[PDB]
């Protein structure tokens, strides 16, 4: 899968097919964080930063996730604000 392929939210949705029904995070919410499926476990990546996420538990948050690990992505800046990313960086 190529990152530029992955710019859209209706292509990134697409990526999700075999995506695992026991995942306590649903596609939708990854999606809409800038995340596409990679087809193993329950890997997905960032379309603009390529930033790696797995292991989802119950309650993640894909935005909160994004700004706790991969902080200077730009599409995260962009969609949720920099006063997001310092507080989930601990800057209050
Ligand atoms: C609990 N919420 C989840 C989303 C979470 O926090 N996952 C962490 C994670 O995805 N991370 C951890 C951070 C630490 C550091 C900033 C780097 N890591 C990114 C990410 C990760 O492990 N990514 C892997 C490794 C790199 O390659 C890929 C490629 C695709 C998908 C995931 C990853 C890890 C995964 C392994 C189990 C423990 C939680
Ligand atoms: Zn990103």
């Amino acid at each position: 899968i190529s990152n530029l392929s992955m710019q859209t939210h209706a292509a990134r949705m697409r990526t999700f097919m075999y995506w695992p029904s026991s995942v306590p995070v649903q596609p939708e919410q990854l999606a809409s964080a800038g995340f596409y499926y990679v087809g193993r476990n329950d890997d997905v990546k960032c379309f603009c930063c390529d930033g790696g996420l797995r292991c989802w538990e119950s309650g993640d948050d894909p935005w909160v996730e994004h700004a706790k690990w991969f902080p200077r992505c730009e599409f995260l800046i962009r969609m949720k604000g920099q006063e997001f990313v310092d507080e989930i960086q601990g800057r209050y």
